[PDB]
């Protein structure tokens, strides 16, 4: 909560604002990433949130914190009016601006008395000069475009009223745009970036429970082949399916690869010491199944994009929950059943607090120590693995919306253990 597991850390005024105006004790990680990128980098965002829950804070918090104006563009009239009501209940001045609004409300908006102004895309397109005046006189913290996938002619819910939003960025090039959508289509996402003319946006995709990922944590034996043989099938050996093994160091990547090659397994390594071309080559041979297993040290699994990854193994404790989340999310993109196993020991590199002693920035040292503790608590836990992840990353509505995976044999090792004999 507060500033605990977030870097850069929210400052005390930011936490106070969150408590006082939104009634929350913590930012979720994606919410902080959006908010911070807006406040400090003035950066465009595309935020895909699978359920739609949790997006409001991303565009409401920044203008409230800095005391300026946020514009929210949406076609969902009744929901916008609802949100205006809720804001005013929290002492946040907000209004829904349209043609029928009085010149006194318009003057109040020009005077900066409203933190959050909701408009339809049609009104917005008809009143660009007003928006520019608000930017010149007060400063627009961000423009939020909800239902942003509606700008795409390739999607099923295109609205003509969204086309003209392409001019926001040319009329207001310094104002960040936060485009929000629930649609998990990569091409719709690219279309949003293109049609809104966003500039190097931060792109985030969150809000999933990933029902086809089975989660398990096992202790290491200390013998690499003894540890990995359960993931192999014999008669010669091979992996059960395409596999990524994440290792915390290049030395361990080389050790693991050497051991697996003793069994003539088709492997490739993948780390930052390689040329961009060499890593592309390994990625391509993995995609076409010339290699069955990639052993990698690259953070987040960046660049390992393959539809049918059936197994992810973390060989050693992961670095922290954010890297773990990104790295196992690489699995099972085709929707078929996959498994994500961590093999760990308390002596693992990513749990060695002595490696943090020399950090000079006190706030960063605390962040790294908190992230180690949180990772270790996950690995040692008896609780549902998926519930731990969703509680850390998602707000409570997302967790409650999850249906049909948690508590079943397909969810995780701890859920399985609570169904079997205990
Ligand atoms: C959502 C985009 S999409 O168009 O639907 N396509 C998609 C689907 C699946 C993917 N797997 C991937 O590796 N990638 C590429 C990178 C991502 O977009 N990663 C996303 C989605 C996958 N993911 C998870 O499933 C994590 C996960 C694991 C276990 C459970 C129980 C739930 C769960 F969600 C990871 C996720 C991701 O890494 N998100 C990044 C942003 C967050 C990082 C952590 C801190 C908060 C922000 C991100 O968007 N990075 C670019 C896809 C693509
Ligand atoms: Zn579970």
């Amino acid at each position: 909560s507060g500033s605990d597991f977030l870097w850069p850390a929210p400052n005390e005024e930011q936490v106070t604002c969150l408590k006082m105006y939104f009634g929350h004790s913590s930012f979720k990680p994606v919410q902080w990433k959006v908010i911070h990128s807006v406040l400090e980098e003035r950066r465009d965002n595309v935020a895909v949130m699978a359920t739609g829950y949790g997006k409001s804070l991303c565009f409401q918090y920044p203008p409230v914190y800095v005391g300026k104006i946020g514009l929210v563009i949406s076609p969902l009239i009744s929901l916008m009016e609802d949100q205006v009501l809720q804001l005013k209940m929290s002492n946040i001045p907000a209004c829904f601006l349209g043609s029928a609004q009085s010149e006194n409300v318009l003057t109040d908006i020009k005077l900066g008395k409203y933190r959050i102004v909701y408009v339809t895309p049609e009104y917005c397109s008809g009143n660009m000069g007003l928006l520019q005046q608000l930017e010149a006189d007060i400063g627009i913290t961000l423009i939020a475009v909800d239902e942003a996938h509606c700008i795409s002619e390739w999607g099923h819910d295109f609205r003509d009223s969204f086309r003209k939003l392409g001019s926001l960025k040319t009329a207001l090039p310094m104002v960040p745009i936060v485009a929000l959508t629930a649609t998990a289509s990569s091409s719709i996402r690219e279309d949003i970036v293109r049609c809104l003319n966003l500039r190097n946006p931060q792109i985030t995709c969150t809000g999933f429970d990933r029902p086809n990922l089975y989660l398990e944590v096992r202790r290491k034996t200390g013998n690499i082949l003894q540890d990995l043989q359960p993931f192999l099938v014999k008669t010669h050996w091979e992996f059960e399916g395409p596999t990524i093994i994440y290792c915390p160091s290049r030395k361990m990547t080389q050790q693991v690869t050497g051991e697996l090659r003793k069994l003539n397994l088709s492997c490739g390594t993948y780390h930052a010491g390689m040329s961009f071309s060499t890593r592309k080559d390994i990625h391509h041979r993995f995609v076409r199944d010339e290699i069955q297993c990639v052993i990698a040290t690259i953070a987040f699994g960046m660049g390992i994009n393959k539809a049918d990854i059936r197994q992810v193994i973390h060989y050693g404790a992961p670095k922290d929950m954010e890297s773990y989340y990104q790295e196992i999310g690489r699995a099972g993109r085709d929707g078929l059943q996959s498994s994500c196993h961590v093999l760990w020991a308390p002596a693992d590199i990513n749990l060695n607090r002595h490696l943090l002693t020399e950090i000079r920035n006190e706030k960063f040292r605390l962040y790294k120590l908190k992230m180690m503790a949180k990772m270790e608590k996950y690995l040692h836990s008896s609780r549902c693995r998926r519930q731990i992840i969703l509680s850390h990353f998602e707000d409570k509505q997302v967790q409650k919306a999850s249906l049909g995976i948690m508590g079943t044999e397909k969810c995780c090792d701890n859920c399985r253990s609570r169904l079997d004999h205990c």
